[PDB]
């Protein structure tokens, strides 16, 4: 939150491209764009657009977008973990959540996710955060992607790996409920051991049973 947001930009060529990959984008500017109709994995586009704008308005919030003209065909979000999920416990401002990352189905296979993550990490400020993320099978567009759950998981994980995120075991009930779900996290080069220890305490939450 206390850090400044460095705007970065790269043009990604695609079979439909080129696509402008840039951010963090301000709320004022995000409101002028239009979410592509095919970005409905979390909620309908009108509601999800309002959600991206709101996130951008947060002190720590960052919205990086994949864009063609006024049309957002993909995005990736960053903000502090949800107050009503386990990842927000304690007073640790060095823990940031990669909320979500979504890309219109027709743009799949053009490595937009990879770049979306690249441009997100171009800001040296990201090295000061431990960036965790959660992925659940029930938000994945398997029907549209044609992928089984495990092929999807393998592809999605390697995408996240390109952004520096790595899989971490957890005893979190929701994630643990299905092996395909996962917690991943990117530990910035400048992140202190205390922050990492806190993260370990969050993901292995029932340690007290064994203390
Ligand atoms: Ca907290
Ligand atoms: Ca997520």
């Amino acid at each position: 939150g206390m850090f400044e947001k460095q705007f970065n930009h790269r043009t990604l060529e695609t079979s439909l491209g080129p696509v402008e990959i840039e951010g963090p984008v301000t709320s004022q500017i995000l409101a002028t764009y239009k979410l592509d109709p095919g970005l409905t994995a979390f909620r309908q586009p009108a509601e999800q657009h309002e959600a991206l704008v709101e996130i951008a308005a947060l002190e720590e919030g960052r919205i990086i977008i994949a864009r063609q003209g006024n049309d957002i065909i993909g995005y990736v979000t960053f903000l502090y973990p949800d107050p009503y999920e386990t990842w927000s416990e304690g007073n640790n401002p060095y823990i940031l959540e990669l909320g979500a990352i979504e890309v219109a189905a027709r743009f799949r296979g053009q490595q937009i996710g990879k770049k979306l993550l690249e441009v997100s990490m171009l800001d040296p400020a990201m090295e000061h955060y431990l960036i965790l993320t959660t992925e659940y099978y029930w938000h994945w567009d398997l029907k549209g992607s044609g992928l089984s759950v495990w092929d999807y998981r393998k592809i999605m994980e390697k995408m996240m790996n390109h952004g520096g995120l790595v899989f971490f075991p957890t005893d979190d009930p929701e994630i643990a409920s299905h092996p395909a779900n996962c917690l991943m996290a990117r530990i910035g080069k400048h992140v202190a051991p205390e922050v990492v220890a806190h993260f370990d305490a969050l993901r292995l939450r029932r340690r007290f049973m064994y203390d």
